[PDB]
């Protein structure tokens, strides 16, 4: 398995994409979290998938390092 420290995040809302650059989830989904690119929009990957989404969909469970 990846390792219990990888940066992750669980999704509080569901999120349909709106663009074909955002990654889409549901409701208490686990998102691999890769980078932020703003104060907005995080960046990550769910059941192989990459893309953007808003940090306030989510509730960190690991942080990307600051
Ligand atoms: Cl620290």
């Amino acid at each position: 398995s990846v390792g219990s420290d990888q940066p992750c995040c669980r999704a509080l809302y569901d999120f349909e994409p709106e663009n074909e650059g955002e990654l889409g989830f549901k409701e208490g989904d686990i998102i691999t979290l890769t980078n932020q690119i703003d104060e907005n929009w995080y960046e990550g990957m769910l059941h192989g998938q990459s893309g953007f989404f808003p940090i306030n969909y989510v509730e960190i469970l690991v942080a990307l390092p600051h």
